[PDB]
């Protein structure tokens, strides 16, 4: 019941300033990748069994402890067995035959890959095992990928230096007028895995983040790989295998992501943006535990926050996937941590955590003190940053044009460095007049116009609005 944060009036008065007391240490320790976790694990604990939920009845899927089992930080992944059958989900709505009938001209992002043996990844000459995973981009239609997927299967039915294969990825199932029956089928899921829910942080973004708060579909042939990654901004993820074939999952706990980052660097690969497939022998030598399991048709895979993982098709199948963000301190903490790390790495945060945090403060009554403090700390830092910049512009006599923002207007990012740009947008005079609105962050704008002569400053939010949202965000009763 104790407020530990200053009021918006106090933050503003603090910004109106050499001799006065501080309100907070604006300096913050910079993000870095963690060392190998303590305590270290012996060899006999490096192949742990996968946390599993065995569903039989529709009632089983709505059992409240399921959500807590999945979000438990000690469980890096949970496989929910029999989920589609328990809910009488019609997986046929996502079959390739149904997709071709529904939208045969829909776009498919093809990844062209080498068919690699089992859990291994070899150089293209088949000489040695390497971490780099060849996966080159092209685009086709559902109709044409479907023909390939079907012909691949017929060819193998004939009983039979790596084969080239094609993985159909990132098929956009967001348009409810093209995918009405498919999307309605997913409303049968329990709330904690649904694409849209009041308890899903990504449902509070206020705009589409494609493939995170909308569904994407994947069409596969054996060997189709999603290489090593953490989810965007460490958000939990949901994956259902449509079948008819199986998928194989490889999972490492979040706490080892620094070790994996180091493995990538040692192999001349970028952890966040590169294409890499771990060598299991390297991980075993370094005492990194690996969860490894098969996802059958109708099985749902829950990837917990920040879990490091990589996946391959064993047979022919489709999968559907999206992300969710539990309303938890752990989820928010890891999303903010990766947001900060992404800035230092100049990697775009697909989830605009500042925009989202302010929407969370508008919409959500937070009753957990630890989560509440994290969100309000973020509001404090960004409110102070905005008012500081605003005063600096006013002090230099730089006009601030009221721009406002429309319904569901997305967060904007810097066209140069790809940082989120919140509230105060820097746009060149030319881009403003032509309404291209190429946003720059402050730092990137100044690098080409130290006094901002070539730029206008557009203001999205009234400062009074932000101050009121901040003051009205208080700890909710349990
Ligand atoms: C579609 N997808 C998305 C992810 O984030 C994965 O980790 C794995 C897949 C897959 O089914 O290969
Ligand atoms: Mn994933
Ligand atoms: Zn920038």
């Amino acid at each position: 019941s104790v407020s530990i944060y200053p009021s918006s009036a106090e933050v503003l008065k603090a910004c109106r300033n050499l001799s006065n007391s501080s309100i907070l240490l604006d300096k913050c320790p910079p993000p870095r990748p963690p060392s190998s976790p303590y305590p270290p694990l012996p060899k006999d604990k490096l192949n742990p069994p996968t946390p599993s939920i065995y569903l039989e009845n529709k009632r089983d899927a709505f059992f409240p402890p399921l959500h807590q089992f999945c979000t438990n930080p000690n469980n890096p992944v949970t496989v929910i067995r029999g989920l589609a059958g328990a809910l009488k989900l019609d997986l046929g709505l996502f079959s390739t035959k149904t997709l071709v009938e529904a939208n045969n001209e829909h776009m498919v992002e093809v990844r062209t890959q080498l068919l690699q043996p089992a859990d291994e990844n070899w150089d293209p000459t088949g000489t040695k095992k390497i971490w780099h995973c060849e996966s080159n981009r092209s685009h086709t239609t559902i109709a044409k990928y479907a023909q390939y997927q079907a012909s691949s299967f017929q060819e193998s039915l004939r009983e039979e230096p790596f084969k080239t294969i094609k993985f159909g990825t990132n098929i956009d199932l967001s348009d409810d007028k093209k995918w009405k029956l498919q999307l309605h089928e997913l409303t049968k899921l329990p709330a904690f895995v649904r694409v849209v829910s009041a308890g899903n942080l990504l449902s509070h973004v206020g705009h589409t983040i494609l493939g995170m708060n909308t569904v994407q579909l994947y069409m596969k042939v054996p060997g189709s790989r999603t290489p090593g990654h953490q989810e965007n901004n460490n958000f939990c993820s949901v994956n259902i295998n449509i079948g008819p074939g199986d998928c194989e999952w490889f999972v490492v706990p979040e706490g080892y992501w620094g070790v994996l980052n180091d493995f990538c660097e040692k192999n001349n690969l970028n952890f966040l943006m590169g294409s890499w497939w771990p060598n299991l022998e390297d991980l075993y030598e370094a005492n990194v535990p690996v969860y490894r399991f098969i996802q059958r048709p109708g099985d749902l895979v829950w990837i917990n926050a920040g879990t490091v993982h990589w996946v391959q098709a064993i047979g022919w199948c489709n999968n559907i996937a999206w992300n969710v963000g539990p309303l938890t301190a752990c989820q928010y903490k890891l999303a903010v941590e990766r947001y900060e790390w992404n800035k230092l790495q100049s990697v775009k945060s697909i989830v605009p955590m500042v925009h989202l945090s302010w929407n969370m403060a508008r919409n959500i009554k937070v009753s957990d003190p630890k989560l509440f403090e994290m969100i309000k700390y973020c509001l404090l830092r960004t409110l102070k940053q905005c008012q500081t910049l605003r005063e600096a512009l006013i002090a230099a006599g730089k006009e601030i044009i009221w721009h406002g923002r429309t319904k569901e207007e997305p967060a904007h990012y810097c066209s140069i460095c790809e940082v989120e740009v919140f509230d105060l947008l820097f746009v060149t005079n030319e881009s403003n007049s032509r309404k291209t609105y190429i946003v720059h962050c402050q730092d990137c704008a100044r690098k080409t116009s130290g006094n901002l002569e070539n730029f206008v400053v557009l203001e999205q939010y009234k400062m009074e609005d932000l101050m009121q949202v901040y003051d009205q965000f208080t700890l909710a009763p349990p």
